[PDB]
């Protein structure tokens, strides 16, 4: 297969999407969705249809503190990738348990990886991908970046050992946060990935999901 094929799994802004479409072969537009609690389904599908017609590939990012919502959204089987925002340990676990497409940044807003032998194991057996977002690193001082990088290193080592699917992404909320494939692979290398592993995180593993 193509060696220089790259996929951006998570961009959340119009201008970011149009910009990324030059640098990546496929770009998934992510609709951020805050819930406390349930939808609103009729309106959601109308939005997703409008998003699918506008962007093509669409992901749904659930941010919430209620595990029951992850199961409820998963049961309806919508025409979209189901992402879950990491950061809460109950959420991290329930996202994995429910067989969601990806858990984005399990460390997000924590003082630890939010990921361990237990979650790593379940993610591999459930086929749940880990999303390594670049977004938090742009919005941080040298101290904060070093904390995030440590967590990403711990999660990578677990992901790698348990053979959990993964991808690198910008998770961009503006045109400024979009970075090219080569820069996204540099994050991989910083976290401890080898060159072909970083490449697979933008090429092979996204291909396993985006067939849709």
């Amino acid at each position: 297969f193509s060696r220089d094929y790259f996929v951006e799994m998570d961009v959340r802004d119009e201008e970011a999407h149009e910009l990324a479409s030059d640098w990546f072969d496929e770009v998934v537009f992510t609709k951020k969705l805050v819930l406390e609690d349930p939808p609103d389904w009729g309106s959601l599908k109308e939005e997703l249809k409008e998003l699918r017609g506008k962007y093509g590939k669409v992901a749904l990012l659930l941010v919430t503190r209620k595990p029951s919502l992850i199961r409820e959204v998963k049961s309806r089987n919508l025409k979209a990738l189901l992402y879950v925002q990491g950061g809460d340990m109950r959420i991290n676990r329930m996202a994995i348990e429910s067989g969601v497409d990806a858990l984005i940044s399990p460390w997000f807003g924590r003082k630890d990886p939010g990921f361990d032998h237990t979650l790593a194991g379940m993610a591999a057996r459930r086929g749940v991908a880990i999303g390594f977002s670049l977004s938090p690193l742009l919005n941080a001082n040298p101290y904060g970046r070093a904390q995030i990088l440590r967590f990403m290193m711990k999660t990578w080592q677990l992901v790698k050992k348990y053979r959990v699917p993964r991808f690198i992404t910008s998770s961009a909320e503006s045109r400024w946060e979009v970075r090219g494939p080569r820069d996204l692979m540099s994050l991989g290398i910083n976290i401890g990935m080898e060159i072909p592993e970083a490449r697979a995180s933008l090429n092979f593993y996204p291909r396993t999901i985006v067939w849709k």
